[PDB]
């Protein structure tokens, strides 16, 4: 939550892979879509939901690039991992 | 502060975030480090630098001002300046 700052926050490995994947994300999204995003995290960060979270991000991506949210697994900390999982099970992207 | 700064980026500042909170143990309790948490989760969210620095300044003390100096590496350039005229403000400079 809110008040806790989460593992991947505090990790220089997952701060490393946070910043290649925002290279990432310019192949397929525009910058307003990767301000959405950033917004996005941002609130999660602060509290929002791993549900929450989630949604947002697969309404964001679209069914066509839903395979880029595979690469936010290391910002997801243990709490929140399974409900994560089951989420990239359940839109169809997978390893 | 929508943006993912260049702090929040940065593996080094992320390094120095770890040393500061096992820093932030030595002086605060854990519901005071549980105040700083959502403040820098606020400010990475949105709140202005003047917000941050306002209410940390009201959880540190006077007694933990000394504190300030190592938020350096979390401030992005350009609430730098910023940053600088509060800490000179306060007098920890």
């Amino acid at each position: 939550g809110s008040k806790t700052i989460s593992e991947s926050e505090l990790s220089a490995s997952a701060t490393e892979l946070l910043q290649d994947y925002m290279l990432t994300l310019r192949t397929k999204l525009s910058s307003q879509e990767i301000q959405q995003f950033a917004a996005l995290l941002h609130e999660y960060r602060n509290g929002a939901s791993i549900h929450e979270f989630c949604i947002n991000l697969r309404q964001l991506y679209g069914d066509s690039r839903k395979f880029l949210l595979l690469g936010l697994r290391p910002f997801i900390p243990e709490k929140d991992s399974q409900h994560f999982e089951n989420f990239l099970e359940t839109i169809g992207v997978k390893d």
